[PDB]
């Protein structure tokens, strides 16, 4: 039920958000989210946040309810129409830290290319080379197995990074180059370089 609002809410720890950025709409349009991530229990949730009033019940100091959400793309998107509250007195719990661990994996580039089209893709990556053009930039990528290209355009265009900066990607779709796999930018995207 890809356009359907969840309403079954979701309880979960707020593991880590970004900071605001401006992302463009596929009509050229400029809005406003962060990425967040999440985890319950036993499993872990990265989050889109469009409605950046949010920010403050995203702060991590509390257990929050999520409900009035979009699943798709193994993530859950937060938008205007979405409700977030602090979890009551009765409803907190800590996260098993193998869980905390786990979300905070990235996969191994000779993985990646082994990988099906279509996927999402968060990790941190070191950066070897950037290429800048009218409305791409190329940043190689490379771990200790593989290099791979990932494609930037919009928020994802022309941000500033050298050789040896670790990237943080949010959101990137997988996509085949001749067996070999790259990272697309989509609207949601982010880069972060850490
Ligand atoms: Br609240
Ligand atoms: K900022
Ligand atoms: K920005
Ligand atoms: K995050
Ligand atoms: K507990
Ligand atoms: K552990
Ligand atoms: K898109």
């Amino acid at each position: 039920r890809r356009n359907v609002l969840q309403k079954r809410p979701v309880i979960v720890k707020v593991l880590s958000t970004t900071k605001p950025f401006e992302y463009e709409t596929p009509e050229m349009e400029k809005k406003i989210m962060f990425h967040a991530t999440v985890a319950t229990q036993t499993q872990f949730f990265h989050v889109k946040v469009l409605n950046t009033s949010l920010k403050e019940k995203f702060n991590g100091k509390k257990i929050i309810i999520i409900s009035d959400y979009l699943e798709y793309d193994s993530l859950l998107e937060v938008n205007e129409e979405s409700t977030v509250s602090e979890a009551g007195p009765n409803q907190t719990f800590e996260v098993p830290n193998k869980i905390i661990n786990r979300a905070k994996e990235t996969l191994k580039i000779d993985i990646l290319h082994k990988q099906a089209s279509g996927n999402i893709v968060y990790g941190v990556f070191m950066l070897h080379k950037k290429t800048v053009n009218q409305k791409t930039t190329i940043y190689e990528i490379q771990d200790d197995r593989g290099k791979m290209d990932v494609v930037g355009t919009g928020q994802c265009h022309n941000i500033p990074c050298e050789e040896g900066d670790k990237l943080q990607l949010f959101c990137f779709r997988l996509r085949k180059k001749n067996q070999m796999s790259k990272l697309i930018s989509e609207m949601h995207s982010f880069i972060q370089i850490k």
